[PDB]
């Protein structure tokens, strides 16, 4: 019942025509736009309000209007703004409202605007045509200069030092064919100022070569020709790992393949997955990325919403690009930068794969093929098991099979894997792996307070990753409270021999009444059992709870003292529980990246000393680690050990383990024929006949 | 050097050591399965691991292998001062000698009460409970419990309150057919004193019924018939979950099954597993449990030994049984209590399964069928992957497949799953799940400071699970140090706009020089990068490291203040790194369970202020969680979320990710046909390369 389905291609074209016809002429296609134009940057699903949605899904009411949200760069005017416009209803839009002010209390400063694909292209024209030839002598002598065809540019982080700046540090790298350029930094770094609406007016504020700072490329080339700059010649091709992805070893016998002996045990219709146990809807926001809604275990709802909010990456280093860099990846877009899943590599070969349609930086809706995969996975583990050789002879267990939804977001070098996994015990696991290439610096000098040499001439820069999740649990209805259970030892005299002492173990329950009590900072410890719960109880009279259980190796957060830190105040928390308000739909924003100093959304604002005793609650989970890159990250960072996320786990929510009622259960007694088919289902063509491999392709 | 030094004893070898001991132990030597306290007894015979010097000498430098010997534990009960003794017996397979290492190892005789409780001993206790004692309470027992064939006993933990005690609290439970009796405690608990060598002399120290203490079952029945006890009728049958394991739902369509399209890609020969990438030996200690030795990635050794050392379970509760209970399961035995893996449940259906032979509390070697399973598992995840739409058009990834060894130890109610999993990146994951049934109390009174109601009349008692692992890494040779890498922010002026401040991120490396510095307590925080390393370095000049990365939600440890805490000192640590000594083989002992007050091994002794700069090092990793039982543990505790253990991860050990050279890797350009077979191995699985096997007909390893 498809309220939460990302927009169809029809629905996008429809909103795009509507916007065209009503936004004034002189409306330029975003992929070609200059700063001083008008521009549709984004069109995408605007999620409905929760009231109306549940009204419809639970109480049969009519659905809420299906609307879209378009971001429009209004560059052609005295005071340029960015504007968010709601456009509905679908599929025949008749209205368009400008929610900008009602939402962020004022206009959106034009510098918060994400850097357009055209803008990057215009910056590379200035760099390679006007600027770089001024240093053609150095670049011949260090990096095989040709007129800028062999070199290539990569963005950084927040752009400038202060609200309203738009000055970006750019590294230069060899333009490696068929493998990651990110490892071949050439040592040159340019602070480009591109705030102006007129690209002609763009300057080059600073330069960095090989340990030293200059004021222009002309000054650097003065100092080189004056023989005053020791230049080293950096190789340009090479072999293995640092240069390739292609294995030299020929393919061996084949890895284990999984198939479904008697057909799949789940279906995907549109945005809705359904199985014997689990029902839910799914999607990608363009900037927020993955999300699932209306998660229903055996037909009862557990969560209204679980959704990625933000990923973050804080670097340090020798060079100015590295030490400035704090990527707030929502400002690029986790959904925009989704990539095709490659069958049999990113997901089981036999998974069902679904496309994703989007309208971003174009006026055509485009489509990313195989963006999502959904599949059942046999884990190899038992979910549960007991073998009794004692007093009575029996065995009873159950191999865990798991249901899984996966997207992958390729933000330049990094490939983020997002997983939503659905256990047959009633638990939901959320997971986040980082693979892909490292972002690297040129090796020079004081290295080692800042990272590891990881190839010739390559410094693997130290950095943290963090990601933020919204968990809108509705545990047995809307009104939830949060409990914190834990443990304690209490010295006591042994009752039946009181001259003797015994350390008496005891549970510890405190009911958290206030937002501030449930806001938990990185660094401080936290209750071992922490769960959202209901007024209602299970058979045995305990409050029905879903428990959050995290998996994080937190990096130390950017210190509060920094002006920047407000653009990601969620980084400072492990976990926070909050009154769930419509005015507070998201934890970061697409506009924080390019101005964290005046944050377009500041998460610490949500924690504001209200009650959380019997309210519609939402948990916010931070997860992440520290990364000191090392030789085994070349060519890619591996998944092993880097899984982070959390478990949502039943806690007296049921009256017993629901897997007890599993169809795939197994039991037998000592006195039975354990290998007779009427006692044991395991005791019973040309099996998997496979789809011919396909690929979603490239840009 | 081609020998299998690390192989659990075969059955011929066990019979041989048994025969030898028989002939040479004096006559009047009784079979342990039928032995009384005052008898002589062979409790255990099992492989004695060789000394490291000699073993490597052989394995690396070609020298001859060290004498393969066995270690027998012998209960010497027939004498003025009864001892336990450990005897080495070799060489095999034709033993010619036997020495009594008891004194040489633990500085003195082994006090007889440290001995584990024999199967006969438990039976003699049950004879005293059901024949002599329990009928004195026959009135009560009719009224409440449908009265001694319908009831059944279960042990506890340390036995007493003081070194030398041997008095055990025993719960009484309905003798439920075909499902866990552990959930049906009837409310009666008997403190039995069985220290004496004459079972006739055994007493019943105290009694506990439904909230109240009494001095004997006779005085309980006085007060019952005097109408002075409010007695609670506890049902005897029931349905679903609290009573069954058998699902009422009929089998549906089949779950995913995994097979190897063109043969297996590993082999098990005896104790030795071998694959394209990983080569290692494996076994069970009878009491220690799981262990692997001589682990070699692509031919180079990473670890000499990884071995379970102890599991622990500290309980609390309303009732005396629960609040006393601290299991040190080594004292029962993780190997002894291994159980058959049930194919297609405990491991993949097509995994290769291996038996385990043992001689314990008998004179015949017996065999546990399907005790281990080894298998490759496709994980679904990529190990690694990158899709470039930027500047150049390519794709390069690799689905992670993994190699796995698994044993399962069923210690009465609990089924521990031990996993050792071998990633193709060079990492080694160690894992530990607990499923099975909960140990439960009768629900009564101020419950809730002590756990959760989990069925009618059943309290799920709170507890902690902790396990201890020995990790003897030999990173690029024997001489290792430990480094602690971490991070810091340093306020600074932005160099190009000094007016402006920037929070400067930096790496932090300190080299830990002393044992105490690398001993990290539960509760303390602890370096984010902690690794053992070499004098030697990789191509780029950083020291060659394997890094320990833990996965623990540790309970608070038993407070030091308790006399008992010495028996498991390792609980108090997350991690410790130690000079690896032969005198210090193991972290716990089979003899701690029944006397933690005077501990037969005390782990804190190992941490004693020596250097760990450039020595043969051994890390000790504790892992564990808190468990407040809850409805969803009925009938069994589930695995999901309760995986605990650690990763051993390369850290500038190689010059690059070795999976770069994988056979299973995948790459193609934008300008290529991604679905052509000469470009992409995956575009042939259909065409021809499928065909699921005919499966082996299901078998089962059976029961006692
Ligand atoms: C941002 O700019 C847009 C136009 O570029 C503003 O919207 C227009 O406002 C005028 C009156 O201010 C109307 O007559 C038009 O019909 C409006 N067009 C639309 C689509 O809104 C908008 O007011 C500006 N926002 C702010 C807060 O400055
Ligand atoms: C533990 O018990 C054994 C016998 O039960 C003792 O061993 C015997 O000791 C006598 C005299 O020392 C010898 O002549 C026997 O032949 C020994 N038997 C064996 C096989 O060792 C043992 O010495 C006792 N240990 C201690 C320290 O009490
Ligand atoms: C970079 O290299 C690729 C192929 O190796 C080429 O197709 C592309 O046009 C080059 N130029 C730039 C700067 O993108
Ligand atoms: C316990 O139950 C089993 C039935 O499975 C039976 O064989 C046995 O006799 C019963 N009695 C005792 C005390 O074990
Ligand atoms: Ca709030
Ligand atoms: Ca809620
Ligand atoms: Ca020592
Ligand atoms: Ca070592
Ligand atoms: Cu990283
Ligand atoms: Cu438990």
């Amino acid at each position: 019942s498809q309220l939460f389905a990302d927009l169809s291609r029809e629905e996008l074209t429809a909103v795009m025509r509507f916007l065209t016809q009503r936004l004034g002429p002189g409306l330029v296609d975003a992929a070609q736009a200059r700063p001083s134009d008008n521009c549709v940057f984004s069109v995408e699903l605007q999620l409905p309000p929760k009231a109306a949605a549940l009204a419809h899904l639970d109480r049969g009411s009519p659905p809420p209007a299906r609307e879209a949200l378009a971001i429009v760069f209004f560059g052609r005017q005295p005071q340029p703004n960015v504007s968010e416009l709601v456009v509905g209803p679908l599929p025949h839009p008749s209205y368009m409202r400008d929610v900008t002010v009602e939402r962020h209390g004022g206009p959106l400063p034009y510098h918060r605007r994400p850097v357009l694909f055209q803008e990057y292209l215009d910056i590379d024209q200035m760099i390679f045509n006007r600027e770089l030839p001024q240093a053609s002598g150095l670049l011949h002598h260090c990096c095989f200069y040709k007129r800028g065809r062999n070199l290539v540019t990569m963005t950084t982080a927040p752009r400038g030092l202060q609200s309203g700046d738009r000055a970006t540090w750019f590294g230069l790298y060899y333009n490696i064919s068929g493998a990651g350029f990110f490892l071949h930094h050439v040592g040159l770094e340019l602070l480009v100022n591109h705030k102006a609406l007129d690209p002609a007016r763009w300057t080059i504020q600073k330069v960095f070569y090989q340990g030293r700072y200059y004021d222009s490329l002309a000054q650097l080339e003065a100092q080189f020709e004056a023989g005053l700059v020791n230049v080293v010649l950096i190789p340009d091709n090479g072999t293995g790992g640092s240069w390739s992805l292609k294995s030299p070893v020929p393919p061996g016998p084949a890895p284990p393949l999984q198939f479904y002996p008697q057909g799949p045990r789940f279906s995907v219709q549109g945005s809705r997955v359904a199985s014997s146990l689990w029902t839910f809807s799914f999607g990608l926001g363009a900037f927020s990325g993955p999300r699932i809604f209306d998660v229903r275990f055996q037909g009862e709802r557990l969560v209204y919403e679980i959704s990625l909010q933000e990923a973050l990456a804080i670097y340090g280093g020798n060079s100015p690009a590295a030490m400035t860099t704090r990527y707030v990846d929502g400002g690029f877009g986790m959904g925009k930068y989704t990539t095709p899943l490659t069958r049999g590599v990113d997901c089981p070969y036999l998974a069902t794969y679904v496309d994703w349609h989007f309208l971003l930086e174009s006026q055509a809706p485009k489509t990313i093929r195989d963006a999502f995969c959904v599949f059942e996975q046999n884990q190899g583990l038992p979910l549960r098991r007991h073998h009794s050789d004692l007093y009575s002879h029996y065995f009873g267990g159950l191999a865990e099979t798991v249901l899984v939804v996966r997207s992958m977001s390729t933000l330049l070098n990094y490939d983020y894997v997002w997983d939503t996994v659905f256990h047959p015990s009633g638990a939901i696991e959320i997971r986040f792996y980082a693979t892909g290439y490292i972002s690297s610096a040129f090796l020079f000098g004081a290295t080692g307070k800042y990272g590891n040499q990881v190839s010739e001439h390559t410094l693997g820069t130290v950095h943290t990753h963090s990601a933020h999740f919204k968990v809108d649990l509705d545990v047995a209805g809307l009104e939830n409270w949060v409990w914190a259970e834990d443990m304690v030892f209490v010295p006591m005299a042994v009752p039946w021999s009181p001259e003797h002492q015994l350390q008496r173990l005891q549970v510890t329950r405190k009911l958290l009444e206030m937002e501030e009590q449930a806001a938990f900072l990185v660094g401080s410890a936290t209750p071992r059992y922490l769960y959202l719960a209901s007024n209602h109880s299970n058979k045995w009279g305990h409050p029905r709870g879903y428990r959050i259980q995290m998996l994080s190796f937190a990096g130390e957060p950017l210190p509060q003292n920094s002006s920047m830190a407000r653009g990601f105040s969620w980084e400072r928390y492990q976990l926070a529980v909050t009154q769930r308000k419509e005015e507070e739909p998201s934890s970061s924003s697409v506009f924080n990246q390019n101005d964290p100093w005046a944050p377009t959304v500041d998460f610490s604002d949500f924690i504001n000393n209200e009650t959380i005793a019997g309210k519609d609650l939402v948990a916010w989970v931070t997860a992440g680690f520290l990364h000191i890159p090392h030789a085994e990250d070349i060519p890619n960072t591996v998944t092993v050990g880097n899984g982070v996320g959390f478990f949502l786990r039943p806690y007296n929510f049921f009256d017993e383990d629901p897997s007890f009622y599993s169809a795939d259960s197994i039991y037998f007694r000592g006195d039975q024929d354990a290998g007779a088919c009427e006692v044991n289902p395991l005791a019973c063509a040309c099996a998997p006949d496979l789809p011919a491999f396909s690929h979603g392709g490239f840009s």
